[PDB]
C-alpha cells in the first residue's frame, strides 16, 4: 500500500499560521481530516481550502503525524454562502457537526447529511430553519442518544415539558415550566426519524424556536463532552448599526 | 451603581442559565464590572463575549441589576473555534479574578482588544500571554522585575518558584531564564501590545511564562481560580 491518499470533503475550518502554512479540518464521506498545506499561503492552495469549499486534496501522512497537503482541486462551492446570514448558518452547522460527532463516529451517512445542510442554508428561502432542522437530524447519526418517548425523571410515556436539566422532556408531574406549544413538540418528537424533505414543509415559527435552539443546546452539552463553542454562533440577536 | 435605571455597554464575560430559566450575567464595561440578571423576549441573548448594549434597573430591592432591554452591538464569530474561545474564555476568568471598581475605560479597551486579537490573529496563545501581562499593568498588580524579590539587587535574570516574579544569582537555586523569556518578563507590561506582537516567544519557551504568570496571580490576587484550570 501507501502513504499518499486521495480524499474529498468539505472544508469546516482554516487556520492562517504564523509560518504561512494553512491547516484545515475537511468532513469527508470516510471520516474528519486534519491536514496542513504548507507555505500554503503564498502559492496555488490557497484560494481552493477556504470555508465551505468542497475539495479534492491529495495528503501524505508521515510515518511519525499531521497529514500535509501535496495537491488540492475546488470540485465545489455555494458562492451565496458569501451572504452574511447564510455565511453565519453554514459557520454555525461547521462548528457544531465537529463538535457532535467524537473521532470515528463521522460516517458517510453524515457527510452526506452535512454536504445537503449546506446546500439548504446556500440555497433555502429560511436558512435558520434549516440549520434547526439538519442540526436535530445530526442528532440520530451521532453518539448521543435522543429519548423523546419517556419522561426524563420518572419515566412517564409521552412528556410534554421541557428538561433543563438534561435537554431530554419532563411529565407534568416532574416539570417545574408549563409544556412546550404543540408544533415545538410536534418537532422535538419527530425531527430525527422525519425525512428532512418533510420538516422543511412543516417550519416552526419564528417565535418558537429559541426553544428549539435552547433544548438543542442543553441536550448535546449534557451528551456529548467538550467546550461546545458552537453555541456562540446560535441565533441570539441581530446587530444594531454601522 | 449610583442611580437605579440606566444604560450600559459591555462584553459578556460570564453567562448562566438558571433552571428556571434567567440568564444571569457578568459584563465588563468602560465603567466597571457589571453583574445582572434578564428575567426569562429581549433584542439579544446576551452571549458569551459578545458586546451588548443594556438597559439595566437596580433599586434597594434587587440584589443584582435586573435587565430590561438588550441590544447586540458586535460579536465575534470565528471565537466558536474550539481554540479561540478556550483562549477567549481564559481573558474572560483572568479579567474577572483581577479586577477586584479597579476596571477602567482603558482596562475595557484593552480587554476588548486581546478578544479581537484572540478571534483573528494566527497565533491565538501569543495574544493570551502578551494580553494577560498588559492587564497586570491597568491593573492595582503590577510584577516588580527591575529588582530581585528577595534582596531587591538590580536586573535580576533568575525564576523565582515562590513568587512568580525573578531572583538574583545569588538568591536563586534554579539557573537563569533563557534570554527572551527575560526580555518578555520585563518588559511585556509596558511594551505596546503591537511591539510585543512582532516578538513572539518560541513555543518551547512558553510554558515557563505561564508558570511565573499562575504563580504571580496566585500570591497577588483574591479568589481562588476557575482560570488556574485554563491554563496551558
Ligand atoms: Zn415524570
Ligand atoms: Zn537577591
Amino acid at each position: 500500500r501507501s502513504r499518499t491518499a486521495n480524499r474529498s470533503g468539505i472544508v469546516i475550518r482554516r487556520r492562517v499560521t504564523p509560518a504561512g502554512d494553512i491547516i484545515v479540518t475537511l468532513l469527508t464521506p470516510q471520516g474528519k481530516l486534519k491536514a496542513i498545506a504548507r507555505g500554503g499561503v503564498k502559492g496555488p492552495l490557497s484560494s481552493s481550502l477556504n470555508l465551505f469549499h468542497h475539495v479534492g486534496v491529495q495528503v501524505y501522512q508521515g510515518p511519525h503525524d499531521l497529514a500535509s497537503v501535496k495537491q488540492a482541486v475546488l470540485e465545489g462551492a455555494l458562492p451565496t454562502l458569501a451572504e452574511p446570514e447564510r455565511y453565519a448558518f453554514a459557520h454555525l452547522m461547521a462548528e457544531f457537526a465537529d463538535a457532535l460527532f467524537q473521532e470515528g463516529e463521522f460516517s458517510e451517512q453524515a457527510f452526506d447529511l452535512f454536504a445537503a445542510s449546506l446546500r439548504g442554508v446556500a440555497h433555502q428561502p429560511d436558512p435558520e430553519w434549516v440549520a434547526l432542522v439538519m442540526s436535530y437530524k445530526l442528532l440520530g447519526l451521532a453518539g448521543v442518544i435522543p429519548q423523546t418517548a419517556r419522561c426524563a425523571r420518572c419515566g412517564a410515556p409521552d412528556p410534554e415539558h421541557p428538561d433543563p436539566l438534561g435537554g431530554q422532556l419532563l411529565c407534568s408531574k416532574c416539570a417545574a415550566l408549563p409544556p412546550y406549544p404543540p408544533a415545538v413538540l410536534d418537532f422535538l418528537r419527530h425531527a430525527v426519524r422525519r425525512t428532512v424533505r418533510a420538516s422543511f414543509e412543516q417550519p416552526v415559527p419564528s417565535a418558537d424556536r429559541p426553544a428549539l435552539w435552547r433544548a438543542l443546546e442543553k441536550f448535546v452539552t449534557v451528551q456529548v463532552g467538550g467546550v461546545h463553542s458552537w453555541r456562540q454562533l446560535v441565533p441570539s440577536g441581530v446587530p444594531v448599526l454601522s
